RNA sequence: AUUGAAAGUUCUGUUUCGAAGAAAACCCGCCUCAGAUU
């Protein structure tokens, strides 16, 4: 297993709107992150034949575990969801097991922009290494699934949702998954929490949960 | 190349007209640069 670190300069701040009114997500989701990653490879295509139909550019890299966290306070709006928080700073996690470690990070500099067009985002720095996995208590701030448990006061857990790879194809609908983070709803901001992870890989100092 | 891809809430308008801070009142009533020199 190994692991990446991107230390990304927000612009002015990203955007994703929830499916089916238009309110916004606090938090980029993880297909966001994993398109992001693959836009280093497929830069100028649109459209692959997945042998039945065209779904995304995308598909290829639906295996590669990802999370994200913040750096600052940022201020959610509804005037169409969005989350400013200009000059800002986002710390993301990419977890593989598939490329080497060269493939990884070159991909980690070739990101510049996380959402819609408007999200422009530079990079500061990458760093790379590898995961020891480990299954007892830990403190972490990336957000995690909602099936995994929690030992800490019940304080800042927010329930989201999010979709599956399957909907990396057009004309379809991700199946829907409960989600949990370590957030204040206002204003935006970062908090650690501890959890009784069963699978946890420690990435240099902080401590990633998985399941 | 990411619930991503595709889009301007934009066009037209005076705060304008008129009205004296003006009239009255003393700085003025007393004092030496003086006595000695080739």
């Amino acid at each position: 297993m190994i692991y990446s670190k991107v230390f990304l300069k927000l612009h002015w701040g990203f955007s994703v709107v929830k499916p089916l009114a238009k309110p916004g997500f606090y938090l980029p989701p993880p297909t966001t992150l994993i398109g992001a990653l693959s836009y280093g490879k497929f830069r100028g295509v649109d459209n692959i034949n997945l042998g039945n139909v065209y779904g995304s550019p995308a598909y290829n890299f639906r295996n590669i575990m990802a999370t994200a966290r913040l750096e600052s306070e940022g201020v959610y709006t509804e005037d169409t969801g969005k989350v400013y928080i200009p000059n800002g700073r986002l710390v993301v996690v990419y977890v593989t097991d598939s490329i080497s470690k060269e493939e990884l990070e070159k991909l980690c500099w070739s990101i510049t922009r996380i959402g819609c067009k408007e999200c422009l985002a530079s990079v500061e720095n990458v760093e790379v290494g590898e995961a020891k996995k480990v299954s007892g208590r830990v403190k972490t701030r990336y957000y995690f699934r909602d099936t995994v448990k929690v030992v800490g006061r019940k304080e800042f857990l927010e329930y989201v949702t999010f979709w599956e790879e399957n909907g990396y194809i057009w004309g379809k609908e991700g199946s829907p998954v409960r989600y949990i983070l370590p957030i204040t709803t206002y204003p935006l901001a970062s908090k650690e929490v501890e959890v009784e992870a069963k699978e946890a890989y420690e990435v240099g100092g902080e401590y990633v949960v998985f399941s």
